[PDB]
């Protein structure tokens, strides 16, 4: 009944692909109208701005695009990971980083469902999932960012209170979050700093917590990305995220998810790219015929197109795991990894395909390029990836 | 229930992968058993040979390897694709490229029983089945082999009968082979050659049909691959197989396998070479340590792991497609090119890995190295493959 | 005597490389002043601006850097190839893309005094060598950039005048300039595109010639890339620059050069990134110790420093055989082929040790990201330099 | 006045390279005639013996081809670095691995003559130039090649004589071997080997020196590779090449050579390989034209003659400096390291466009995969060279 996306007319088709079902493919089109009415128009202006607008957040809440894997009974929308992953796909295709919705609905509404109190989650989820409370992590610092056991932020109790102290880096939904989960150091005489890690979840308007400026970056010219700051906040008994000292345990937890998404994006994000590009070549006149009549442009769009095909089995089959809560750390790490990789060798590929044109900020494939550059990055690096990966192969 | 090759314990474990049943499991620890015993301590004799036993052969017909996914009630063993590919895989996996079986079970048992007729099927399915009639398929020639508009073989029809006259090059299971699929020329008046052409069941033993020396090959040392020449063979009618002029229609049917197998055949042998190198470093003592302690080593063995591992998923998803009959030979060749071209990849990084042992024949690497090398030549050059994907991408 | 880059404690070095002199490193020393003092403290306020300041061109002029190897008694500052190479290489070391000094002296500056009459030598090489009058050089166009005969820029002749039409992309210095070079069709029934082309000297100020805004894109900030117009513009006979329809002829002499230059750049930038690089994991640690610690990281710079200086060599040699004019068109598309491709790689490669810290527009490798993506697209498309290289190989 | 590859009719081309002189491209015909019609007709018996004809070896000897670059008042021919080179060259240029003469020449000589006694010069030289006295080296053993210190084998002092027990394996030349230079451990007391090693003048004929059979490879099949063994054999005081535990002292000194040798060998074949790859395609009929008619075909060619001919600045670059005597260990890794990758490269592409030819032994490119894969390996694989190259990048 499905065709895999190597006999569908276009990769990005709808009603392809057997992991999904026919409701899947209703929920996909609706998702697409959203982003390519309520996003896409409005995304040059928040590049300009630095960050995306509240009102789309909103929006997004109202439609029901955030929190869509988080239980219903909880405060969320109640799907699958499968209707969850389709938003990470549909703002794939827009090829519109601002907002940040899967980072806000993937795992901060995540880490406070799975391992927050009661109060915290009738507290936080349902203004998150109205998209009224946005959510943001902080563990990156600037002096460690691989290595968490590194962390110098610290909290020390004062009676029922956490006196916060320290900074972070490079956080996404930095400048709009309204809750920020922030992992810090509360037990200086454990054995290993991964025995004392707790995590707080720091709200904008405590006494304290100060937002960098904007950070000036090559790619992400839409997400807000920001320096956070925290000075002796006097943090209520709430505030602690789970139980104290335990912090690492709960990171470790959800870092396959996490990993999951980024590659779900990576391969969504060239999917895309290749559908515009071989497009551009079609439609692009050169020497009569257009440059999509050229052997060389042809073996390369072959070549591009089976690598794409060839990981987007690998990463449904993630999907599919992890719907089926057995996905392990190894295999996330993989399609992490082999994901952002390939999403940045398409965008050098792509660009190159477009010619002059594929420089310009006017044409789609140059943000595409840039914004790729991210994703080996974050989320852990591909070195540390593979780091990870080696662990059951030797040891 | 069953876990994907990224989590087991190694890419070649049994009761591994979703597409496979437990029943599956049975055969192919039989199947394994076989190889271990009935092939691999008489391979080496065989390479000096230039061509494995009738013995072997007939030992699996007897077994039960011989036409398995072929039609019981057409007198092969019956089973489901999964089954064949279940003998495609272990013999990549013992290593051993001597035995022709997959070009016999695979592709010219099933020419045969797909197109032929009652009587072609009575007089050699059963004793194919059997390992006492080896099939062989010749389609290239000395002048061209992918450029099929090329081909210079014919038959001439003379009453009743059909007059045969060429030859061919690159023949596997040229040497032994006791019936093998002709690919000639039957009009040429026609407009395309693609619509004059006809497959001629010949037999060792008829007149004019002449069987030139083993090729001396850089690998496959094992597999007798040889010319054939056909000097004005008199043919009766019940050589041709299937419609005449139809061949092309015929071979445009059965390419989406063979391209399949090959592929299958490429990422098991990538399974097998990354396990036998993973067990080497292991072993391998340096620094006071082993080679795998090295940070180089866990990477380049995580990055193979990765890539192979991808693959697989791609492949196997293309064996469930194929088994539902819904391959079309786009994906077929993604799976073909993709596969074969990571099988030398992995295998260079392999050989490396072994240092000089792994330049030795002592040390099974380095017949893997050069066995590999035929992959992205036969079955349709990456090249062809290349061009066929593309055609969907820009018509 | 003198030590090569390999060998060098940087690669950036003075006094390294044998085809130089004592008294080129005495030029090489004062030109790496002059960008640290009056080129980098200003670059950030030019980036936003979108283009550098009139003031920094005139402080080259009057330094003497632009217009060498440029014959004095033309007007020029004299000095051999080496002397123009030294401020190709030094603005690359300093991470400034900005001004087009390069394009100015080495492209636009040499046409003109190769090409060119007295009365235009006379007129404008003084002042294009004090920085008073900027150049640059029209080819490409909307339609087309690759397929020269697609080229609708027509100068049709009026008495001893001409009627120039037509528009030009991607041009550079298209906001500063004071004097354009175009490139336009004279004679329409010309057998070839050979005798059919002539080259105009466009002064800033003409009626009909209309500056476009600039053009955002995703690197080279401040260089000010803009579209030009000519809605009629009458050019006295003087604005004719060469033989009528010899353009094509006077293009194919320059463009050596011009690769030359871009593939100096290309790898001069490498070697910055590779130096920034080294000293940034040298001074990051993570896990314990300084990340330049770690065998993958020591592997991965081997790799890119033996690369880079392998690429150096033939470069250098190049550099020889231009000195001595004798450096082929395919010799010349050799060397910005492979530069321009080895300096995204570097780049890649650069971008992904810096972490996170890699991504933000404060280091200067983000930016040398960006910026070298556009070298393997402009002076002729890498696809193009293959072909050019093919024709002698093949026909 | 001359060429570089890049523009020369072929890569191949004599006369051309800045490097060489009118005079170089006299012997470089003389010795290219001395492959064509001694060698290249005999390889393929050769192959099948798994060893060359003590004869060819005699027949270089008395044609001036082994000793190049061995002082003249040594026993050698002498000539430059450059004239050596083109011996090298050449070998590669006619795809026959199977005399080891670039190592009996290159290498084995090279030690006597710069760290052996007048005695020891006299002796070896003259029956070295004249191929009647087969030279190899032998530094790997069987758990040790990337680890020095691994090394086993040793040699013990007993009076004036020294005792060498151990073993070695994948010894080129080690069938057909007069002399072996083995490097073995003679002060396991000291810190480091580093400083406890002393190189060996073993020949063949001396009670307890082993050779085993030849080994069988994927590749190189005339090159008689074999391991070695030692068993309580009685070396006379003249038997030690140099100094007492300064063995890695001369071996550190020669290795930049060795790399230089291999890097060349290894650019000179990939130079081969395209001009023998561009011919097939060129006469290679398909669609009623040439395979060479196709644009891939074309942007491939040009891909790889652009490597090819980028590698070869730096290849030569490097041959002038070691001519100057400059050139450093870390310049010649770099040298050995990129060109034995891109030989390796450039075969997988030349086989793949021969189509199933480039399979079939018959033609030129299928032994040429095979013997590109060890070049990556041995001299030091290229894992070890980025290790030597780093320590400078990181280090100091
Ligand atoms: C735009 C953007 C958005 C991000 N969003 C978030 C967010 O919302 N919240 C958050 O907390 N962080 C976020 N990050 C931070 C990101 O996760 C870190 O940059 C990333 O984890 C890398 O850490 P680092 O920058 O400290 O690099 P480092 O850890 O210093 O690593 C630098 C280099 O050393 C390498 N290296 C280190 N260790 C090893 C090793 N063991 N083996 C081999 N190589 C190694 C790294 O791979 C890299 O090549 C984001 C970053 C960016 C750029
Ligand atoms: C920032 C920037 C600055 C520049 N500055 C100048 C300048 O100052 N003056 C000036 O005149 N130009 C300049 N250019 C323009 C530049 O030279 C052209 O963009 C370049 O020549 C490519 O042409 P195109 O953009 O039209 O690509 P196209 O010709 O459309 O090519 C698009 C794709 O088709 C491929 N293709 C086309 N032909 C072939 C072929 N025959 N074989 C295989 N593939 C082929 C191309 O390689 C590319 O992959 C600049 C460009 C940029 C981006
Ligand atoms: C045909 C042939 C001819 C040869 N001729 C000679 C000869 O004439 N005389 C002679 O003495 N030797 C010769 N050799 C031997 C050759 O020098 C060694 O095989 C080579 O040095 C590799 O050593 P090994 O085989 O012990 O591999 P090992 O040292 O075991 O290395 C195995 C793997 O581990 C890797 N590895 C080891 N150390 C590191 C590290 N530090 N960091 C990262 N990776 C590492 C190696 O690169 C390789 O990938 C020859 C070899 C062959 C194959
Ligand atoms: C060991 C071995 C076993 C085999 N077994 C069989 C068998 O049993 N029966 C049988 O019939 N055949 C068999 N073959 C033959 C094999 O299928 C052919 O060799 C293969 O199809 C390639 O054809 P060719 O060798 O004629 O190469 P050619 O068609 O000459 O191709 C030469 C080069 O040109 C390239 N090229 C061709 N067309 C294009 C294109 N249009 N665009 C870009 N590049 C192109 C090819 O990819 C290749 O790079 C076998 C081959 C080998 C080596
Ligand atoms: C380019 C938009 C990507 C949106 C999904 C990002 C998911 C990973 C966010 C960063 C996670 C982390 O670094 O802790
Ligand atoms: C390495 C052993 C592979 C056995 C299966 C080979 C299948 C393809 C055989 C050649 C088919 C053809 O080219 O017509
Ligand atoms: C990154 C700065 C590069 C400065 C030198 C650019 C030289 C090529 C300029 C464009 C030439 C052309 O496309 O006609
Ligand atoms: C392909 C023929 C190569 C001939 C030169 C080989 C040079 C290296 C020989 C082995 C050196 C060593 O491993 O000690």
């Amino acid at each position: 009944e499905r065709l895999e996306t190597p006999s569908a007319k276009k990769l990005t088709d709808i009603g392809i692909r057997r992991i999904f079902s026919p409701e899947h493919d209703i929920f996909r089109k609706s998702v697409r109208k959203f982003f390519q009415e309520e996003v896409i128009p409005h995304h040059s202006e928040w590049e300009k701005a630095g960050e995306v607008s509240r009102e789309v957040w909103e929006k997004a809440g109202k439609q029901g695009l955030l929190g869509v894997n988080i239980a219903e009974h909880l405060g969320g929308i109640g799907g699958d990971l499968y209707s969850a992953a389709i938003v990470w796909e549909e703002q794939a295709y827009s090829n519109c980083s601002g907002p940040g919705f899967s980072i806000h609905s993937g795992i901060v509404m995540s880490y406070i469902t799975n391992h927050g109190s009661e109060e915290q989650i009738k507290h936080f989820i349902p203004q998150m999932t109205a998209g009224k409370c946005i959510g943001a992590i902080a563990m990156t610092e600037p002096g460690a960012g691989s290595d968490l056991q590194g962390i110098k932020t610290n909290a020390k109790k004062d009676g029922s209170d956490w006196i916060l102290n320290g900074s972070k880096v490079f956080i996404s939904n930095g400048s709009l979050s309204d809750v920020v989960i922030v992992v810090a150091v509360t037990n200086h005489e454990a054995p290993s700093p991964a025995h004392g890690i707790s995590l707080f979840l720091v709200e904008n308007g405590m006494k304290g917590f100060i937002k960098g400026r904007k950070l000036h970056k090559m790619g992400l010219k839409a997400q807000d990305t920001a320096e956070l700051f925290f000075e002796d906040i006097r943090l209520p008994a709430s505030a602690l995220l789970g139980e104290e000292n335990k912090g690492f345990y709960y990171i470790m937890k959800e870092l396959p998810q996490q990993r999951l998404l980024i590659a779900d994006v990576a391969i969504s994000a060239s999917e895309f790219m290749f559908e515009e590009t071989r497009n551009y070549v079609k439609q692009r006149k050169a020497f009569g015929k257009t440059v999509a009549h050229l052997q060389t442009v042809q073996h390369k769009l072959a070549e591009l197109k089976t690598h794409i095909c060839v990981t987007r089995a690998f990463v449904d089959n993630c999907l599919q795991l992890h719907e089926a809560k057995r996905l392990d750390s190894a295999t996330a790490c993989m399609a992490k990894y082999w994901a952002s990789e390939l999403q940045n060798s398409v965008a050098y590929d792509c660009v190159q395909l477009h010619g002059g044109w594929g420089y310009m900020w006017e044409y789609p494939i140059a943000k595409a390029y840039v914004d790729a550059r991210v994703q080996p990055i974050y989320g852990g690096t591909n070195e540390i990836m593979k780091e990870l990966i080696a662990r059951e192969i030797v040891f």
